[PDB]
């Protein structure tokens, strides 16, 4: 209903990619909600109208996917929803108050994207009989889509938290979903915690936890850092899973297994966390299988978990000792103006692949 | 008559290469390598294939070494390495008309060889000399030239694999009356023990940490078995190689450990983990140096990146990789800033496993050269 021509035009834009700080700066006393509004009415057309391009560069037997053309429909209605706002006037508080709702019914819209999206790719292994793992071109679009769409989810998230007037917040002190005091450690163990639950229920033993803090420039100092908690909970509770189930799976006896050891490291540049079990290993022939979609989980814990950790300029790098165990870690910049999006863009490479 | 391979000369070489560089080189498993041993009625065998094989190998990365920038071709290292391949290449057509029946023929082709192990013993510094000399010339930061860093990869790997051809004939067929290592198949180890390499190669960084140091980490080795924990762990491996891995990476260790330990007597240890599996033999060593920053580990890989006691000549990191990869390995690092680094070579356990991986010069391979 116009679509084509917004998608063509927003395409031909590069995303603007943002530091953490400029996203406390975004939810702070120097910014207000017009502020957010004038940014979010640009900015997501062309995050959308972006990944919509690659989208459509699919294979047509993916594209025809029921689900994938589910997904499709939604980003195109999601576009035309902010199309409604171009010419509106900021200065008119009704414009922000119908802005805020507007991103909250595309949150809504979007919530189940990364479930739907793999069932797209499962009606097209089921449908025509291709290894979604070994087909390279869905592998590096499913990277690309799902970095994308975190980077929405957190553009919406932020001014929605904000700008909602939330009558009693969820953790009043962060900005958004910004915890710019997040104690790494506790993170880690409400991540544990989580994984020992479960991990109990199904196996009648887990691993205990044990955490050690490096904290190189102030050695008794709790380390913290400006992060989004949630982002940093989904890593450690689908890498605390694999280290838990390989360890109990490798020890005949569930009597003295061997415990998850966790190292936070704060230097001037990085936030290292690495988890190191006895689960066995993974011969390195072996490892980049972990990280492909769909691989024999739902098919994208471990892949995403790692876009999760790429998003602020970070990583998540699996290094094993086959026979022995398994060290996980994740990188992330201990500054907040080095924490800058990565973000995928429409452009002549992208193109390439497809 | 006057056929392009016989009565070669100097004159000839571009033709020669020419011709040598439309072969793909051919690679040998670990093995392959041990069969070659087993009789010496394999010495004619093992002629009639160097005498193609080595031609191939040094014309295909000849080929590449033409196609440097014109500022790095003309540096006199560079120039003095491709005369001494250029050499190399016209010494062993000389034997492509020869009789390997005749026992003379095999007997001067292994004193060629030798000659030729000889004349390359220096490839490796003379070539990172070049590039120092185009560097100091132009002011091109030869770390960030993905030309020159491309170049250097597939040379030393090339180079790499021309050793171990020339050792593998040499050292089986030179006919030593009592040699060095007489349980090894040319430089191949059939029950190489990982731990004594290991201890070997800390021996000799911690000879020179002690020379430019007040003091050095000590060693601690623990070995994961996992399908017989009460054996010592054994691979099928070239020692040689497997040592100049560990002493590079024991010497970056102990810089860093003693770096960061200024005054310090006693230091945190250097710990290695050796683990066999099915398919991998693992070797991690860790220490508490203080660690490098994710953003700043890719520049430790690249040729001629520098931060004389342990320093480094440009090239010890990323030659120590492509051991590890020249018989289908990896070398990786993973630091932790603030704390330390954790280095890991994976081998593969199976000696069938372990193909050499050789450079080809392909119109893939021209194209990187291209502006
Ligand atoms: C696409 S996904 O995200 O949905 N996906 C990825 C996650 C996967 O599950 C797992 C879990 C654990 C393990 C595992 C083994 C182990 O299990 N070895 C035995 C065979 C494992 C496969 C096997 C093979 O594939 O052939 C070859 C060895 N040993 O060490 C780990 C390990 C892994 C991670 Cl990632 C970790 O963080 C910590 C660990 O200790 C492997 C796989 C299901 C789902
Ligand atoms: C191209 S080469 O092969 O010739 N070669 C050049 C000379 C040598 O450099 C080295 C040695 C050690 C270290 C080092 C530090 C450290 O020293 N940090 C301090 C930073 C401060 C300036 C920083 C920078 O900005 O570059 C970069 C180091 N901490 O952990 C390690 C470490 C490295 C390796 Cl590889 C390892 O195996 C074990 C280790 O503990 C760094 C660099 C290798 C590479």
């Amino acid at each position: 209903a116009g679509a084509p021509k917004y998608i063509e035009h927003f395409s031909k834009f590069s995303p603007s990619p943002l530091s953490m700080k400029q996203f406390l700066d975004f939810g702070s006393s120097n910014a207000c909600e017009k502020t957010s509004f004038t940014f979010l009415r640009q900015e997501l057309p062309v995050r959308l109208a972006n990944i919509m391009k690659e989208i459509n560069l699919l294979p047509d037997r993916v594209l025809s996917t029921p689900s994938v053309q589910l997904v499709q429909s939604w980003y195109v209605q999601s576009l035309l929803d902010i199309m409604e706002f171009l010419d509106k006037d900021p200065e008119d508080h009704r414009t922000l108050s119908q802005f805020t709702d507007a991103l909250v019914t595309i949150r809504n819209r979007h919530n189940d994207v990364v479930p739907t999206m793999a069932q797209g790719v499962l009606e097209y292994k089921d449908t025509y009989g291709d290894d979604p793992v070994s087909n390279q071109n869905i592998q590096y679009f499913l990277d690309r889509f799902y970095l994308s769409r975190i980077s929405i989810r957190m553009l919406i998230n932020q001014h929605t938290l904000i700008f909602d007037g939330s009558t009693n917040p969820a953790h009043p002190k962060h900005i958004g979903s910004i915890d710019p005091n997040c104690n790494v450690s506790e993170v880690v163990k409400d991540a544990y915690d989580m994984a020992k639950l479960l991990c109990d229920k199904y196996y009648m033993a887990s691993p205990d936890l044990e955490i050690q803090e490096i904290n190189a420039a102030n050695s008794k100092q709790p380390i913290h850092m400006v992060y989004v908690p949630s982002h940093l909970y989904h890593m450690l509770f689908e890498l605390f899973k694999n280290a838990m189930r390989a360890t109990v799976e490798s020890h005949e006896s569930s009597l003295i297994l061997p415990p998850i050891k966790v190292m936070v490291a704060l230097g001037e540049e990085d936030l290292s966390i690495k988890m190191s079990d006895r689960g066995g290993g993974v011969p390195l022939r072996k490892i980049e299988r972990l990280f492909s979609y769909m691989y024999s989980g739902f098919g994208y814990g471990l892949p995403i978990s790692r876009l999760y950790a790429k998003y602020f300029q970070g990583d998540l790098q699996l290094f094993s000792m086959e026979g022995f165990g398994t060290d996980a870690v994740i990188y992330l910049k201990a500054l907040s103006t080095d924490s800058v999006e990565r973000l995928p863009v429409y452009n002549k490479s992208a193109w390439r692949h497809y």
